């Protein structure tokens, strides 16, 4: 296709462009002497092709350094730019492979180009690579998606051609294998070695014996079985689907709907009364949910003392409780107290703290015999009337503004959003903030933020081992609150009291669904209450978790967030259940709000088909325990009453249809369709902490060995023969081969038909080549050992982790290397050693990854080596969306398109929702053993058997507090089981480990599991397309399927078009039993579907989380929002920040609005000044006084983002926004400006701080009793004395040990193993450092930080970081008016793509790395030592110079300097941006332009050139100079003068003329030394010039403001361009310079080299009266100039203008066309006709003019447009050996069949006789809806003669030669 269009897509400003690299792939269903070159210009042919025989030697880019090589395509456009575009071809599947080839290409053409381009006048120069291969296309030569397939078309028949011609495959590639070879050498060694251990092998493990791979590679399936099979399933199926749905006799919808509807009632009472039966049949409890009084007290001035009169009383009126609270208060009232004084480092491990930081907490004594012997004692039916806790959902005093908006608890954070805000100053964030403390002072945050107080004093109260004698007693802050704590043997629990006065109780939030309170003598008492601790990190964060619901769910009704309406009735219902819920923490509680999806779901089933939401019953059996549960039960168990017998209903309105009447789950409410999918997500909170204890643990013991006992045990079926009938256990042989060998189809079509021979040798590439040791990780593993299984031996110690350093040293100490010595020993010390060892963790959330397994890091080895062997494997296939990341977004959305290309208009969809029941407890480790050494290879064999002969005997080690405990019907079995009898067998008596044989584990054998589901998804598509072609009796429906699956994840799209009546009927019945059989024929295979499966749904598909409704998408926002409170321990202080934003990004791509991810900020602040410290340590005040005077984000110092645009670009932009312009501006520069410590420089992610605040942390353990292997005490000095070890691998083990060394000791590698409630133990990490460093002085050490500086430490900054920050300085203040619009968006994204350290490894260093050229790679120090002054070429005076000590302290500071904002998705309101915002819930000219456009390259000659445009300015008469076009409109032929004192012009003087001397060959010399001075876009700058021998030469340079300095040099590069001075000379160095340059660069300063420019603020602020009668206009190769002359023979251009090419209009064509006015445009040439862009006959009056020449104005080479006959030479093609020997495509892509890869043909029938036809009642098949989710005509006419006239030259070698001059 093209070449013109391709090129004439780009565009570009100036000197050299190499754009951006993008990244296309396959989409659409991809179709289809002598030479070595086949692969090359076989693509790429008759285009890519210049018909012009050289175009040649880069000579058009004049002289020669280099030779200037020969290029491929060498273009030029109408408007003066040049294109050069070279292409290559690349055999290598893997996407990155390709980076390769983009990175070898630029570097052949970078150096020569970039030197010619510096060396001519203005240039537009576009460099651009195209490279193919056979899965993408990677180019930024921007093309369109059909044609990025048809270059794939010829690049797959290329290579089929080449193979068959190639010999001894002689090309080897030099530019490889430099380090490959040395590679990839070791790995066949090591797999030509003897890895296996095969004789005890197969008795040390029950099943691994190499007779099953042999038998399953060699014996082709039996096809009888199958046929067979898939016969007897079918009908099973058929028969099943008239059963469980009403079809056999004839019936219509309405009784048909009824009967499933009087069948689930009689269920749903059936289980009640199951239910009802168990239990204590009990009517009226009494009790409470919320275990918290419900007390709101107006708060006061700020204390931590337990105040005085108050305490007496009557405080003797019980006796019991209100005589305690006398006995502690008269205790406290006038010395009783003790001195227990919580530090804050006796907490950790550490120096020296000082005294406003130990606070106390006060023993205090115990009471007499009154109360000891009742504080002794203390230290469900479904009927219930349980209608009170619906009396609170339905009135509340929740949302109603209190009267403290005013107070000191939001006075603190209220001033920290001032400073933080004092940034964006706009009208919308002054709205935006009040909109926030509005909800700050709500009641129910007010309620939250005390009892968040509690919990975080609760939570350091864990520990310190109060005496027998025992009370502690504290006034949290901000309000008067008391409470009474006693600590416990342990950690599990905490007892309370709380007491208040009961006059300073000022409301009551209401209902009674909180606990009751003692009514003491004017005081609550609230009797001893208890809290667990794994119900602590919650009610922590219970603030910041109700913020984002009363911004989020009053954002998805309709309301503004800078409105006050009264709280809406179906608000209260959404606030109020968010509110129970979070309080509720029970498992069992959450765990039937999330079955309101899977129940929900349901209704979208399409015809034929009932929804039947009563099969989700099996698990709602329950305890029933709770009281708020009943209610949750009882309300969920009529949502599947009220849809199972009125289905959600389908409206088609020609508009991509909609869905009918849904409703609210709980509450049923019909609310709309994107409203309710975020209910199903109400109760959903994340966590990482473990959590051990008792209940909870013994579930995730119970799911991991359910499935244990059900192993057969013959092994007859396990790997063996056909089986035609599963045992819940087990698989058949001969499918899984015939699945198996599907994939192995569908991938050789796309990619090889050889691709093994590329698999293997990248695989054994990276496996065991790059894998060096001293990088492996910091993955926290176990040690678990055989002396640890009798309980009865060590029934006291402990387990730490030994997070996996460990084996790391102790390896690296023995002479090991690559990991590929290390298999080396790590296999036998496990074989002879018993089985795997495991350990386990509770990550509690409530559900989801909830158990993860560690491995103990001697297993972790020989499984890291199978891991990428099938990493690699699911790299290749085409449906993976676990191993190929992003394609999940591209093959559903694409589906869409794809169905249409393929049949007109269209669709009618059938979609599935798949699942597996259990996934981890039911797969066999031979199937993944079987299907990897299936598709690996020739040597994988003997490695991956044993690898995976590990799994066989696993063992599992419970917890030890849990024995212990030890000493429901399964605790009681498993009971028996340790102690005696009935046994188990599954631990033996006695011991401690878990042993089973039965699955996989979670997360560790992970990527082979997705191959097996990818193996299972193929054949189901190849089996479907085959019954598809076979529909009714031959009758052959047609139809295009899709099938995408994860890891125990799958979805099934179809389509069919109906061209009928019963067809369509008739044709979606057959639809819905193939799609539901697929509950069936997975028992075949290791795969029981679940019953979370949603059969049929006609146009939803539900992958994972993401729906897609048919042409809407909607996502589940409420599932990332309660994301964003995750608890941080990390010890960069400044990192916190950095997952503060990362977390808060995906909020955007969940769905959220700008208005709402502000709210989210403001919401994360208090989640942030909450940890430092605000409830405790009263020292807040000084620590807040700090901040409020330096804020940076390098100490606790939050920075809040752009309230339009929020959350869009990362940290990194707002440390952009902040740091230039009024943050500091001046901490930066201090860090680069001078010589000989403000903070010792250190880097923690991408920011950079003091140095301080990455220093607390247990380093001891690895290095007091880990230095026992050499590395001296001399460490620090003896890598000082060569830094070279830091920068290149290794060479030996003492730099081994020395990069160990360094590796263990900085960032954020802790060891010491920590027990501690991380909530106080993230309070203690940050008040101690925030501490630490205020006892100011480093304070007292002039800025702003200069261009150059922002471009090397912000590399993103002008490509993103400009554009985004100056479309914000847009409307920042304006409000739009709502209104109404429904529409689909685009897929919008900002940085995608596919560095600044490498510049130091090499001047010091020589280490080939960092490709440069020796003009840019010997150019690239220059801007490097201009840079961080005091930074040079020696490797040591780095040094002896500034913010380091040390060479060893700085790689950190090269290491992240830099840093480049992450990447963002989100979507839009159509294509163009401040276009995507959007979102938050006059012609004359152009006719003249173009007139210009194309004048300027017209055949003329140059001086009538201006006898054309000059007469046109007479009729276009373009309005004023108020608003490129500025300068067309400055062209009034007022006062001129004055009209370019504005406006971004350029214009100046000559102050200091030179003396000017007549030279002997006709030009005057200019030879004093003079002064120039100019106004450039308001700089005033000043020019100093010099010359005494041959030329002039440049001085200095001023200028008075440094804003913009990058544009100011282009007006000088050019300016010394006019007057001809050079700028090569060195000069003087004369004053305190910014930085210098070299024949136009920027530099140091230190260096003295050339003119440096010297900044001074009043340099110059003066100008001299130009006399405005010498101006004139002229006309050069194209170029416009209003210049001036200044000096006698020296002109100054003012202004100037090139059209660009993207002008070339066709409407003024049409204007243009004969009002015969313009006499310019007469008779006397084709002008009137290429300007009027049409082709008196002018092609024979040609032939003419080029041998007779007389043209009297045109005057030019004669051959300007006549080469433009390939134009119209070019839509006629040439390519010979592409359409005569080319069959034309005949659509040979059939999708896949069955009697593929089953050798024999099929014959696979049914029985669909007589049933019925009649059961649908709609009719789509004729509805409406839609789509599922230049200017070359120059001679055209007289050309075609060329065509009846008649590889070319051959032919010529008459009657043509005339025209043929014109093409040569
Ligand atoms: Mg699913």
């Amino acid at each position: 296709m093209n070449l013109e269009v391709l090129c004439g897509r780009i565009n570009v400003e100036n000197g050299l462009s190499l754009g951006e690299p993008g990244l296309y792939d396959q989409i659409y269903d991809r179709p289809g002497s002598e030479a070595y070159k086949i692969n090359h210009d076989f693509t790429f042919s008759g285009l890519s092709k210049t018909t012009d025989r050289r175009l040649s030697e880069v000579f058009p880019i004049t002289h020669d350094g280099s030779d200037g090589m020969t290029p491929d395509v060498i273009h030029t456009r109408l408007d003066g730019t040049i294109v050069v575009v070279e292409f290559t071809t690349t055999r290598s599947h893997n996407i990155g492979g390709l980076e390769a080839a983009y990175r070898t290409k630029i570097e052949k053409y970078r150096d020569p180009i970039s030197r010619r381009v510096d060396i001519m006048e203005n240039p537009r120069v576009f460099f651009g690579v195209i490279v193919v291969s056979s899965g993408g296309v990677l180019s930024n030569m921007p093309l369109t998606q059909d044609e990025a397939e048809e270059l794939m078309y010829r690049f797959c028949i290329a290579n089929e051609i080449y193979t068959k011609a190639r010999s001894m495959d002689a090309d080897i590639e030099l530019q490889k294998s430099e380090e490959e070879l040395e590679a990839i050498s070791r790995a066949l060694s090591f797999f030509s070695l003897f890895e296996p251990n095969i004789e005890r092998v197969e008795g040390t493990f029950p099943n691994s014996e190499i007779e099953m791979l042999e038998q399953f590679l060699s014996t082709p399936a039996d096809v009888d079985f199958i046929t067979k099979t898939l016969k007897a399933k079918e009908v099973e199926a058929y028969a099943d689907l008239c059963d469980s749905h009403y079809l056999k006799p004839e019936k219509t919808i309405q009784e048909r709907l009824e009967i499933n509807r009087c069948e689930a009632i009689d269920k749903t009472q059936d289980l009640l009364a199951g239910l009802h039966a168990r239990s204590n049949k009990q009517t009226s409890l009494n009790r409470g949910t919320v275990k918290l009084p419900p007390w709101l007290p107006k708060p006061s001035s700020e204390s931590i003392d337990i105040k005085t009169d108050s305490g007496f009383g009557s405080l003797m009126d019980h006796g019991a409780y209100g005589e305690l609270w006398a006995k502690c208060l008269l205790d406290v009232s006038l010395g009783n107290v003790e001195g227990v004084v919580s530090d804050p480092a006796k907490e950790l491990d550490i120096d020296t703290p000082k005294e406003a930081k130990i606070t106390y907490r006060r023993f205090k004594p115990a009471l007499s015999s009154s109360a000891r012997q009742e504080f002794s004692l203390q230290g469900l039916s479904p009927f219930l009337d349980v209608e009170d806790i619906g009396d609170f959902l339905t009135f509340n005093n929740l949302l109603a503004d209190s009267r403290y908006g005013d107070e000191s608890v939001q006075r603190a954070v209220s001033i920290l959003l001032e400073k933080a805000s004092a940034m964006q100053d706009t009208e919308l964030t002054h709205a935006l903030n009040d909109s926030f403390k509005r909800n700050l002072s709500s009641n129910v945050v007010q309620w939250s933020l005390w009892v968040s107080c509690l919990a975080q004093e609760l939570a350091s109260a864990l520990k310190q081992h109060c005496r027998a004698g025992e009370f502690i007693i504290k006034k949290l802050k901000f309000w008067p609150i008391y409470v009474i704590i006693k600590p416990t043997k342990s950690s599990s629990h905490i007892f309370y009291s709380l007491g208040i006065r009961k006059a300073d109780v000022t409301r009551r939030l209401t209902g009674r669904v909180f606990s009751e309170t003692i009514d003491a003598g004017e005081w609550e008492l609230t009797e001893f209450k208890s809290l667990k601790t794994c119900k602590l990190t919650n009610l922590v964060n219970l603030p910041c978790t109700m913020l984002n619901s009363i911004a989020f769910w009053r954002e998805k009704l309709g309301v503004a967030p800078w409105l006050v309406r009264k709280p809406c009735s179906e608000l209260r219902e959404q606030v109020g259940l968010t509110f129970l819920i979070s309080l509720e923490d029970k498992s069992k509680t959450e765990e039937i709000i999330t079955l309101t999806r899977y129940t929900q779901m349901e209704g979208f089933v399409s015809p034929p088909m009932l929804p039947k939401p009563q099969k989700m019953l099996g698990k709602l059996d329950g305890p029933l325990r709770t009281k708020l549960q009943v209610y949750l039960l009882r309300k969920h168990l009529d949502c599947m009453v009220r849809i199972a017998s009125q289905p959600f209903s389908l409206i088609p309105r020609e508009g991509r249809v909609e869905w009918g009447g849904t409703f609210h789950a709980i509450s049923g409410r019909s609310t709309n369709l994107e409203n309710m999918v975020n209910s199903w997500y109400i109760g959903y909170y994340k966590n990482k902490e473990e959590s051990t204890e008792l209940n909870a643990l013994g579930e995730m013991y119970k799911k991991i060995v359910e499935m244990e006992e059900d192993k057969p045990s013959s092994p007859e079926f396990l790997g063996w023969g056909d089986t035609d009938s599963p045992k819940k256990h087990e698989f058949s042989r001969s499918f899984l081969r015939a699945a198996c060998s599907s994939l192995e189809r569908e991938i050789a079509q796309r990619h090889g038909r050889q691709w093994k021979q590329n698999l293997e040798e990248r695989v054994l590439r990276e496996i065991g080549t790059k894998n060096i040791l001293d990088l492996a990780s910091m993955k926290a593993t176990s040690n678990f050992s055989k002396d640890w299984e009798l309980y009865s031996e060590v029934q006291t110690k402990e387990y730490h982790r030994s997070k996996l350093l460990e084996k790391m040293a102790t390896l690296i100490e023995k002479g090991v290397m690559w990991y590929i010595d290390a298999v080396g020993q790590a296999w036998k010390a496990v074989l002879d050693d018993g089985c795997m060892r495991i350990c386990l963790f509770k990550k509690n959330q409530h559900g989801g990854l909830r158990e993860i397994y560690v491995m103990d890091a001697n297993a972790r080895l020989v499984q890291f080596g199978v891991e990428t062997m099938a990493r690699c494997v699911c790299e290749l296939s085409p449906h993976e969306t676990v191993a190929n990341p992003r394609l999940k977004n591209s093959i559903i959305e694409n589906h869409g398109l794809k169905s249409a290309r393929s049949l007109g208009p269209g669709s009618i969809n059938i979609n599935s929702s798949n699942d597996a029941k259990k996934w981890n407890q039911g797969h066999y480790t031979t199937k993944l053993a079987l299907v990897l050494c299936w598709f690996m290879p020739a040597k994988f064999h003997r490695f991956i058997w044993a690898a995976i002969s590990m799994f066989r005997r696993k063992k599992m080690m419970v917890d030890l507090r849990f024995l212990a405990h030890l000493s429901d019907p399964f605790r009681e079995a498993m009971t028996d089981a340790f102690h005696g009898n009935r046994e188990v067998s599954w631990m033996d008596k006695g011991r401690t480990y878990i042993k089973t044989e039965t699955g996989m584990m979670q997360g560790i054998l992970h990527f082979t599991s997705s191959l097996l589901h990818s193996c299972v998804q193929s054949f189901y598509k190849s089996y479907f397309v085959s019954k598809l072609k076979e529909g009714y009796m031959g009758e052959s429906i047609s139809g295009v399927v899709d099938v995408i699956e994860g890891s125990d994840d799958s979805a099934i799209m179809i389509s069919i078009r109906p061209k009928s009546d019963m067809d369509e009927v008739r044709s979606r019945f057959f639809v819905a039993n193939l799609l539901h059989s697929v509950k069936f024929l997975n028992p075949l295979f290791g795969i029981y579907s679940s019953e979370k499966s949603t059969v049929n749904t006609v146009y939803c598909v539900e992958y994972n989380s993401e729906f897609h409704f048919h042409r809407h998408l909607v996502r589940p926002t409420l599932r990332w929002i309660a994301a964003s409170h995750q608890i941080s321990e990390t010890e960069a202080l400044a990192s916190r920040q950095e997952d503060y934003s990362n977390l808060l990004t995906q909020c955007l791509e969940g769905g959220a609005s700008f208005s709402l991810t502000y709210l989210i900020q403001c919401a994360q602040l208090l989640h942030h000044y909450m940890l430092l410290g605000l409830c405790l340590h009263p020292l807040f005040g000084t620590f807040m006084g700090m901040l409020i005077s330096d804020p940076d984000p390098a100490l606790g110092f939050f920075l809040m983002d752009n309230p339009a645009f929020a959350g869009g670009a990362g940290f990194r932009f707002n440390l952009w926004r902040a740091c230039k312009t009024t943050d500091l501006g001046r901490k930066y520069a201090y860090y680069f400006n001078e010589i000989e410590y403000r903070a010792l420089d250190a880097t923690s992610g991408g920011t950079l701080s003091h140095s301080v605040m990455v220093y607390w942390g247990d380093r001891k353990k690895y290095q007091a009793l880990l230095n026992r292997m050499g590395l001296p005490e001399d460490w620090v000095e003896q890598i000082d004395e060569n830094p070279g070890v830091l920068y290149r691998r290794a060479a030996n083990k003492k730099e081994l040990l020395l990069k160990l060394a360094e590796k263990v000791h900085s960032p954020g590698v802790t060891s010491s193993l920590s027990k501690g409630h991380v909530v106080p133990r993230v309070v203690a990490a940050g008040v101690y450092l925030l501490s630490r460093h205020c006892f100011f002085s480093s304070s007292i050490h002039g800025s702003t930080q200069k261009a150059s500086l922002i471009k090397l430490l912000m590399m993103s900054s002008i490509s993103a970081m400009k554009h985004g920050g100056s479309l914000n300085p847009n409307q920042e203040r304006m409000l739009f008016p709502q209104a109404q619009e429904y529409d689909r968006v685009c897929t919008l994204l900002e940085e995608v793509e596919h560095k600044a350290e490498d510049l130091v490894s090499e001047v010091w260093f020589g280490l080939k790395r960092t490709k440069l050229g020796p003009r840019l790679l010997k150019e690239e120090w220059d801007k490097l030592r201009a840079s961080f002054a005091w930074l040079s070429t020696d490797p040591s005076e780095t040094l002896r110079d500034g913010p380091f000590l040390s060479h060893v302290q700085f790689r950190n500071f090269i290491a992240h300097v830099d840093a480049k904002s992450r990447s963002v998705r989100l979507l839009g309101a159509p294509v163009k941006k401040s276009g995507g915002v959007t979102t938050i819930s006059s012609l004359d000219n152009q006719e003249r332009l173009e007139s210009i456009s194309i004048l300027k390259h017209v055949l003329f000659m140059v001086l009538n050139g201006p006898y054309t445009e000059e007469y046109k300015l007479e009729m276009i008469i373009e309005a004023f100079s108020t608003l490129r076009t500025m300068t067309l409109c400055l062209l009034s032929n007022s006062i001129l003068d004055q009209i370019e004192r504005a406006q971004s012009g350029t214009l100046g003087g000559f102050s200091k003329p030179q003396k000017t001397f007549i030279r002997p060959g006709g030009g005057v010399g200019y030879k004093g030394k003079g002064v120039w001075t100019g106004v450039m876009e308001d700089t005033h700058v000043q020019i100093l010039i010099d010359g005494d021998g041959t030329s002039n030469w440049l001085e200095e340079i001023r200028l008075s403001s440094d804003a913009r300095l990058y544009d100011v040099i282009e007006s000088i590069r050019r300016l010394c361009d006019d007057l001809g001075i050079n700028n090569r000379v060195a000069s003087a160095y004369r004053g305190h310079c910014m930085v210098r340059l070299s024949g136009f660069k920027i530099k140091p300063a230190s260096r003295t080299d050339g003119c440096p420019v010297r900044i001074m603020e009043r340099g110059f602020r003066i100008r001299e009266l130009q006399n405005p009668d010498e101006v004139k206009m002229r006309v050069r190769g194209d170029i416009l100039n209003l210049s001036v002359t200044i000096q006698e023979g020296r002109v100054m251009n003012i202004l100037s203008y090139r059209p660009r090419d993207t002008d070339i209009s066709e409407s003024a064509a049409a204007y243009l066309w004969s009002n015969r006015d313009l006499f310019s445009f007469g008779k006397k040439e084709p002008s009137c006709s290429w300007i009027c862009l049409k082709t008196a006959s002018v092609l024979l009056a040609n032939d003419r003019k080029t041998q007779g020449i007389d043209n009297r104005a045109m005057g030019n080479i004669f051959r300007d447009c006549l080469e433009g006959s390939l134009r119209k030479q070019g839509l006629m093609r040439s390519k010979l050996t592409e359409m005569v020997e080319k069959n034309v495509v005949p659509l040979t892509t059939q999708e896949l069949v069955d009697i593929l890869e089953e050798d024999i043909d099929f014959s696979d029938v049914i029985a669909v006789e007589l049933s019925e036809g009649s059961l649908d009642i709609e009719s789509i098949f004729d509805g409406a809806p839609i789509l599922w989710s230049v200017s070359y005509s120059s001679k055209y006419y007289h050309l075609t003669l060329m065509d009846q006239a008649a590889k070319e030259g051959c032919r010529g070698l008459r009657c043509m030669a005339a025209i043929r001059e014109q093409v040569r």
